[PDB]
């Protein structure tokens, strides 16, 4: 993955200078573990994560779930992150996500623009925008949408 | 068009607070012009366009013809922008657009999340991310 050219070194993920900040550079280094388990210590209880627009998962439980099920099917290679900032309660990550699917083999560079809100250093809500045109085909699972 | 459970009052559209949020905004407003001409007019000559990950559009020609051809076959009929924010130099638009395919009649709804650059007052980079297995079918154009 090479650095596009609108790429801007005064938001780049080395210039992270907030706890809000940091702790959401910290969980994206986290997403290639695969592991629901220790991605959900990120998360508060009252919470919420999304791939947008697909159906919302609300509430700790219903985002390990989630988490879990995609595990099963599709494994995180990288997440290069170009841009991470944040604004109001809000960090966003502009990044890419090498994702591969398990039962296939086949590797995906999806662009992502994420929005986290985080309360007491804990995920709140989670929202990923990106095109799933190929995320249907690299999920082996029916997404809801 | 329903307000969403995760939208945050601190930073909703209507508490911009900074010249280059209160730009975005108006340019948001415009985009229901469906007037190329009058959107070029917020750009920088070197800028870039883009709907991830379709092919960007570098320099404000490519941008104007790429924004005429968009409006040549569908509208924007509502731009709804739950939060802006800014960061580093970056704005960020979290929103929802409602486009009409001109030659259908048919709406969608686009759920947004926007970056804007602007160097001077203009814009030097956009990036829309969304999913397009609807855009496709909204805009009656080779995607490529």
């Amino acid at each position: 993955i090479e650095q596009p050219r609108w790429a801007s070194k005064d938001s780049a993920a080395g210039a992270a200078s907030t706890p809000d900040e940091k702790i959401v550079l910290e969980f994206m280094d986290a997403l290639t573990s695969n592991d629901a388990a220790k991605l959900i210590e990120y998360f508060a209880e009252d919470t919420m994560y999304q791939n947008m627009p697909l159906p919302p998962a609300y509430g700790r439980d219903a985002v390990e779930q989630t988490l879990a099920g995609f595990f099963t099917v599709v494994s995180v290679d990288a997440v290069e992150t170009f841009h991470i900032g944040s604004s109001n309660g809000l960090v966003y990550t502009e990044r890419v996500d090498v994702l591969r699917a398990l039962p296939t083999g086949k590797s995906y560079n999806f662009s992502i623009l994420g929005v986290f809100q985080l309360t007491e250093g804990k995920i709140t809500g989670w929202r990923d925008y990106f095109d799933l045109r190929e995320f249907e085909e690299a999920v082996d699972l029916p997404l809801r949408g």
